[PDB]
């Protein structure tokens, strides 16, 4: 099953300077807690950002450059690539491969993160006439975790 997973704010700001534009560890909880012993799909840029292969799960980095060979990290040169991929498979970001990706996964993990942040990357525009909300559920907010935030879950109708 191939599915997107993205938090995004009320403007689909994704990304600034190449990081979050937000700090919210709830929603990196969210993300542990869904992936760990699955795949993850990135774009180069995405895993120069994080710096090092997440644990306990496939790190799949897209990328053209041929001397990419990163310790922990399998590297595919193909979107084509992706659909050869075993299991649970999760595209992880940036940009390009959620531009590349909405069309073709089976579902969306989205975090709406309720705020407006300054972004120079976004996730694409979509519509809930082509998307059921499985489920909508309003993060918990505390000190550390001071903005509001929905985690959805959305399959393709
Ligand atoms: N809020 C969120 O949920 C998430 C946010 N982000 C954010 O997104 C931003 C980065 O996004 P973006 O700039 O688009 O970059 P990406 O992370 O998507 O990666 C860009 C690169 O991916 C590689 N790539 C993508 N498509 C292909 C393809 N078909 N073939 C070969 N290589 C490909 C290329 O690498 P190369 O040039 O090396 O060939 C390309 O330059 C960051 O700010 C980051 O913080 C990222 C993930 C999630
Ligand atoms: C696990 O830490 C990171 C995770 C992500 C991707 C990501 C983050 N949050 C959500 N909801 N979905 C995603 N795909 C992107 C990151 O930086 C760009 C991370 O570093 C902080």
């Amino acid at each position: 099953t191939l599915s997107i997973l993205v938090a995004h704010d009320l403007q689909r700001v994704i990304g600034f300077e190449n990081q979050l534009p937000w700090h919210l560890p709830n929603d990196l909880k969210h993300v542990k807690k869904l992936s760990t012993g699955h795949t993850l799909v990135m774009g180069r840029k995405t895993f120069e950002s994080i710096g090092k292969p997440l644990p306990n799960r496939r790190n799949v980095v897209l990328t053209s450059d041929t001397s990419f060979n990163v310790e922990g990290v399998d590297v595919i040169h193909s979107i084509e690539d992706i659909y050869q991929l075993p299991g649970h498979v999760f595209i992880f970001g940036g940009q390009t491969l959620f531009e590349e990706m909405i069309d073709k996964v089976d579902d969306m993990y989205i975090t709406v993160i309720e705020g407006k942040f300054r972004g120079d990357t976004f996730f694409p525009p979509y519509t809930f006439e082509d998307w059921e909300v499985a489920s909508s559920v309003e993060g918990k907010l505390d000190e550390k975790n001071t903005i509001p935030h929905t985690f959805l879950h959305l399959i393709r109708k």
